[PDB]
């Protein structure tokens, strides 16, 4: 009849799952081949709370000349998903460093999901091990949360595509947002 559209954007570093969450929302299987830059523009089906919403996905990247075309996918967005992965430290500081000064500028008064993604590396020995070199380790709950605290955020929620764990409730949660925007 006239079914309820949104809009969200999904930013964050390089290599932190942004694409393969989406495929995995979507396509509903993690890609172990081929995997594009972004994903294509796609229309999600999302049951929520009694209600049937179509959210438009957009992705982004920073390679190339993706930087520069991200602030052509923020306009008329309803929720922001602002993407860290847990086994990169890196990635995190990089919530507060960067990508929370540019979804205000960009995005102002629209809600922002932090979205901890690749949970299913916390403990991995090889990720373990790999940020033993540098005296890091994974990013915890508390850590994750206290950022989303220190942003702003909307919610915070962890997820990995690789098993599946956690990526339904990071678009329902989405959704839910955008819904009040
Ligand atoms: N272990 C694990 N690896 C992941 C997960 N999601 C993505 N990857 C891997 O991380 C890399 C970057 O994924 P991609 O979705 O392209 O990241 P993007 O640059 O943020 O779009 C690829 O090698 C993926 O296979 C996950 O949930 N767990
Ligand atoms: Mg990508």
């Amino acid at each position: 009849m006239a079914e309820i559209r949104r809009k969200l954007v999904i930013v964050g570093d390089g290599a932190c799952g942004k694409t393969c969450l989406l495929i995995v929302n979507s396509k509903g299987t993690f890609p172990e081949v081929y995997v594009p830059t972004v994903f294509e523009n796609y229309v999600a089906d999302v049951e929520v709370d009694g209600k049937h919403v179509e959210l438009a996905l957009w992705d982004t990247a920073g390679q190339e000349d993706y930087d520069r075309l991200r602030p052509l996918s923020y306009p008329d967005s309803h929720v922001i998903l602002i993407c860290f992965a847990i086994d990169s430290p890196d990635s995190l500081d990089n919530v507060q460093e960067k990508w929370i000064s540019e979804v205000l500028h960009f995005c102002q008064g629209l809600p922002i999901i932090l979205v901890g993604c690749k949970k299913d590396l916390r403990h991995d020995p090889k990720t373990i091990e790999e940020l033993h070199k540098t005296s890091q380790k994974p990013v915890t709950p508390e850590q994750g949360e206290e950022v989303r605290k220190k942003i702003g955020a909307y919610k915070y929620l962890e997820c990995s595509a690789r098993t599946n764990e956690g990526v339904r409730e990071v678009f329902e949660a989405a959704t839910r947002a955008a819904l009040l925007t």
